[PDB]
């Protein structure tokens, strides 16, 4: 053979290159396995075409049996080397041609533990992480996450109770904590609230891909064991005049329990099966958004980045047709601008 000269043909080398590594997450050589994957994303976010076999390859042979390693907590390994595993997952399902595999990914999803594990590690969390923050608490729901924007595989979650291990864990009861906000000195409520707002609530709108004639009575009651935050929500973005800046996880928090209610109530008037009401009051968040709607010099000045990635499209800018000066303020005017179609 000789050198890559398609985007194929790397890819085929790079992962032609992972499974010759002997001993992967070994003390010694789990840097340079680090690397490698590090090699793969780029590789696979490079595949805009601008060769799906090899992605379902990549998707047994390096993703899943590296999870089923994360559980080891006896060597070396960090939480990160699992958040590499999630970013490989998600560079794969955005490579073109897939999700019409999304059984295929099932089955080798299902083959090993994984959501199983993914799950328990879930549950697991505050054991193994009252440094300050469960940071693997975050980490197993945004796996499932990713995995959940297949329907068939959001199915499985449902039929093995994923709603009923996320309120039985140890977990929920600091989300349900009166100090869970993203502008908070202690890390553990500001995880607490990355976990719920990042992970619980999109979850909850991919689940409902089995078109919410079941599961709402379940997904009504995940949301309805966390009033606190159901409360929260729409006091955060309240307008001007106990909370002084406003994110945009914040506005896509609403926006996910916006469409939830929503979805839920156009279920409820089916009236042929229980689903209960969630106390979420809609009009106060309608009223909240036009007086941030009205003011984007007083929403870009409220409006902070909280992540290094929001941060870059903060200081940047994106015009055309114009009601924003910086590109974030346009990401936030498109989020509450869709919470004023969605509720109307």
């Amino acid at each position: 053979s000789l050198l890559p000269k398609d985007i194929s043909q790397l890819l085929s080398l790079v992962s032609a290159t992972i499974n010759g590594v002997d001993n992967p997450w070994s003390k010694d050589q789990i840097s340079y396995f680090r690397t490698l994957l590090k090699v793969l994303f780029v590789v696979l976010r490079g595949t805009k075409h601008s060769v799906t076999q090899l992605v379902l390859t990549t998707l047994d042979r390096v993703v899943a049996r590296s999870f089923r390693n994360l559980a080891a907590l006896v060597a070396a390994t960090t939480p990160e080397d699992l958040a590499l595993i999630t970013a490989i997952l998600q560079a794969c399902l955005s490579v073109p041609g897939i999700e019409q595999c999304q059984l295929q990914v099932l089955n080798i999803m299902s083959s090993h533990n994984v959501l199983q594990v993914a799950t328990s590690l879930f549950s697991w969390s505050d054991r193994l992480a009252e440094k300050g923050d469960p940071i693997y608490g975050e980490l197993a729901l945004l796996l499932l996450l990713e995995l959940s924007a297949l329907p068939a595989l959001a199915e499985q979650l449902a039929c093995d109770g994923l709603l009923g291990h996320l309120t039985s864990a140890n977990l929920a009861g600091f989300m349900r904590r009166a100090n869970v906000s993203p502008f908070t000195d202690n890390a553990g409520a500001a995880r607490c609230y990355a976990i719920w707002a990042k992970g619980i609530l999109p979850l909850l709108l991919n689940i409902l891909g089995a078109l919410g004639a079941t599961i709402a009575p379940e997904v009504a009651f995940v949301l309805n064991q966390f009033p606190n935050l159901l409360r929260s929500s729409v006091d955060r973005l309240e307008a001007p005049g106990p909370h002084y800046f406003v994110a945009l996880v914040a506005l896509s928090e609403v926006h996910s329990l916006a469409l939830l209610t929503r979805v839920l109530a156009a279920l409820r008037s089916g009236n042929a099966r229980d689903i209960p009401e969630v106390v979420w009051d809609s009009g106060a968040v309608l009223e909240n958004v036009e007086f941030w709607l009205a003011s984007r010099k007083v929403l870009r000045e409220r409006l902070l980045p909280l992540n290094p990635r929001e941060a870059e499209w903060r200081g940047m800018k994106a015009s055309e047709g114009s009601g924003c000066e910086t590109k974030l303020e346009e990401k936030a005017v498109g989020l509450l601008e869709g919470i004023r179609d969605v509720l109307a």
